[PDB]
Order: C-alpha cells, then sequence, then structure tokens
C-alpha cells in the first residue's frame, strides 16, 4: 500500500509546513507538522486546557468510535526551542493521504506551552524519527511510519518541500518524475535516534569545494540550516554588511544585499541551495536588517539540516533494516 499528501507552508517565509491528517471514525481532519526530529504524534484536543487553545482545530476522542484510552499511559516532551507539551494517550485509526494505520498511538495534549497556543496554523505534530525517542510512558509506542512499514510497497517515505509553494510527502514509493538526475544514498546512524548522516563538504557561491566531514541530522521540523562556526563565518564573509548580532541572536545582513548560493556534499554529489532560500526577511516589521537562513550550531551540540537545506532537494528516507538517506536535485 501507499499514500501521498500535500504539504503547505504556514507563512510567506516557509517557517514550517502543515499536512492534513485524518484521525478517528468518522474522520477528524487536523493539520500537523511532520517532524523527522521527533517520534511523538500529539494533537490539540478537547482535553487541552481551554486557555491554551487559540484557533487550532481540536481532536475530540469521545466523537470517534475507534478511539480507545490507553489506561495509565502518559507523555511529556520538550523541543530544542524550548516549547513543551504533555497529556494522555489514545489509540485510533490514522490515515495520511490514503495510507491507513489502525491502532496508532494518538497523544492527546493536556498542556501546551505558550508558543504553541500562539500558533493557530499548527494543530499538532507527527514525528518521523526513530521509535526509540517516543516519550510515551510506561509503555513506549511506535511511530506512524513504523506501524505502516509492513504494509508499504517499500519501507520508505520521501520529502519534497517547496520554496514559497506546496510540496509532497509520499509513503511507500519513489516518484521518479519528481527529481532530476540520479539519487545518491548515504549511510544513516541511528545511534541517537535521529536520521543522522555525514556531509562530505561545502562551497560558498562559485568558490572551490571544501572537503570536510559534517555530521548532522535531517530534520524537517527545523526551519533553518545550522552548521559549524567555521563554515558559517566563511559564508557570511561573502556578504557585504553581514554581521553576527548579539541582540538578534544570529547573523543579520542588509535587506538589499544579494546572497550567494550554498553547496553541500552528499557522497560525490552536490546539492546547491539558491541564495534566495537563505533570506528570512526583516528581523522586525519595517527594518532594513534581514535575518540569515544559515546560522551557527556552536551552541546546539549538533548540526541540523533543516527546511532551508531539505527544500532544495528531493529527499528519500529509507527505513530498511539498514536505513539510508537519498538526495537528488529537482
Ligand atoms: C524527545 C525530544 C525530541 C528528540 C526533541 N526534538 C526536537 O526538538 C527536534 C524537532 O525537529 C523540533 C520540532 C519543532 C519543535 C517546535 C514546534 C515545531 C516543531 N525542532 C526544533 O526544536 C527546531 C528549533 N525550532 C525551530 O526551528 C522553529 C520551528 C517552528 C516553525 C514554525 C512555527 C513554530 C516552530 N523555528 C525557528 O526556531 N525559527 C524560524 C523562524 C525564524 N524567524 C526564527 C527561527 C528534542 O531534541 N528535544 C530536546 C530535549 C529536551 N529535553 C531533554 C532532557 N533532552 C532533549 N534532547
Amino acid at each position: 500500500s501507499t499514500g501521498s499528501a500535500t504539504t503547505t507552508p504556514i507563512d510567506s517565509l516557509d517557517d514550517a509546513y502543515i499536512t492534513p491528517v485524518q484521525i478517528g471514525t468518522p474522520a477528524q481532519t487536523l493539520n500537523l507538522d511532520f517532524d523527522t526530529g521527533s517520534s511523538d504524534l500529539w494533537v490539540f484536543s478537547s482535553e487541552t486546557t481551554a486557555s491554551e487553545v487559540d484557533g487550532q482545530t481540536i481532536y475530540t476522542p469521545s466523537k470517534s468510535t475507534t478511539a480507545k484510552l490507553l489506561s495509565g499511559a502518559t507523555w511529556s516532551i520538550s523541543y530544542g526551542d524550548g516549547s513543551s507539551s504533555s497529556g494522555d494517550v489514545y489509540t485510533d485509526t490514522v490515515s495520511v493521504g490514503g495510507l491507513t494505520v489502525t491502532g496508532q498511538a494518538v497523544e492527546s495534549a493536556k498542556k501546551v506551552s505558550s508558543s504553541f497556543t500562539e500558533d493557530s496554523t499548527i494543530d499538532g505534530l507527527l514525528g518521523l524519527a526513530f521509535s526509540t525517542l517516543n516519550t510515551v510512558s510506561p509503555t513506549q509506542q511506535k511511530t506512524f511510519f513504523d506501524n505502516a512499514k509492513a504494509s508499504l510497497d517499500s519501507p520508505v517515505f520521501t520529502a519534497d518541500l517547496g520554496y514559497h509553494a506546496p510540496g509532497t510527502y509520499n509513503f511507500g514509493f519513489i516518484d521518479t518524475t519528481a527529481y532530476t538526475g540520479s539519487i545518491t544514498y548515504t549511510a544513516v546512524s541511528t545511534k541517537q535516534g535521529f536520521w543522522e548522516w555525514t556531509s562530505t563538504g561545502y562551497a560558498v557561491g562559485s568558490g572551490t569545494f571544501k572537503s570536510t566531514s559534517i555530521d548532522g541530522i535531517a530534520d524537517t521540523g527545523t526551519t533553518l540550516l545550522y552548521l559549524p562556526a567555521t563554515v558559517v563565518s566563511a559564508y557570511w564573509a561573502q556578504v557585504s554588511g553581514a554581521k553576527s548580532s548579539s541582540s538578534v541572536g544570529g547573523y543579520v545582513f542588509p535587506c538589499s544585499a544579494t546572497l550567494p548560493s550554498f553547496t553541500f556534499g552528499v557522497g560525490s554529489a552536490r546539492i546547491v541551495i539558491p541564495g534566495d532560500y537563505i533570506d528570512f526577511g526583516p528581523i522586525s516589521t519595517g527594518s532594513s536588517s534581514c535575518f540569515g537562513g544559515i546560522q551557527s550550531s556552536a551552541g546546539i551540540g549538533i548540526n541540523i539540516f533543516g527546511d532551508v537545506a531539505l527544500k532544495a532537494a528531493f529527499v528519500v528516507f529509507n527505513g530498511a533494516t539498514t536505513p539510508t538517506l537519498g538526495f537528488a536535485s529537482k
């Protein structure tokens, strides 16, 4: 079996992408953020504190006939930017663009951090990392992809994010009409529970390619691209006026400057990110200073290939026994 769903940017900056998901019987459609950097499927619901919901669509367990409370199970997660959510657990039917999985763990939020409440376009998350990161206690639960793996024509899923436009999430097959040239596969380390791989190097603009190993994770749930201090400093040095701002918390540049492209290595292949992709707008309404899409990871503890890098490629997440990552131009 297979499934295909359209993913849409939440705002004109591509800060995040939402995908419609059918939950329960009869279906209750919620727009979730697909996150390959987490392994929990949580949603706003009729249980969430009333004061913590501001326009999001909620899931109503009592309205679903397939819904069933997972007695004693609880969840609690906190993300890299500090956001947090927690609540109880249910099992129910979940369909993503045709692909149906019964008995999927649906984590119902009882508490959500203020950053979530302020975000009316995101109804919840669908984690696509490795099941080892699931926070359901005391009985860990499997992810949606893990649950469908056995029924898919191919234990894979693909990410095709668009720049200032809609994209596609496919489950169980490769659309050979969606990319150009060949697909380059690279080893994945599942040790930390992430889609962790190693880039082979980089280039700034038309500069010479630098051979250097960069260890990072493929995370659709992260907006920007976070690389080592040395790499990031070399990029912004090619932009007149750019500088690291203490007050803003990152690299900023004059809104009128042209950004050079950024190249990252996949094996012997190279993926090119257009400079337009790296512009994230005025730091503040009306400002002539703009925020950069490539920032330092010196503080994170790991490099992150977020949407900024991913949307420049057709990405294959091969969940075989020996998982791999596939990158192609498009
Ligand atoms: C089981 C935890 C799980 C693995 C967890 N995983 C993650 O945090 C990675 C995951 O991909 C999450 C998923 C996000 C979380 C926030 C809401 C949207 C989804 N990603 C991040 O945290 C990346 C940092 N945040 C982001 O990149 C958000 C994403 C966003 C976009 C639109 C609207 C709202 C949020 N955007 C931005 O920060 N920016 C974009 C806008 C730009 N103008 C400002 C910068 C984790 O590592 N948590 C850290 C953690 C906490 N506590 C402990 C004890 N250990 C930990 N490792």
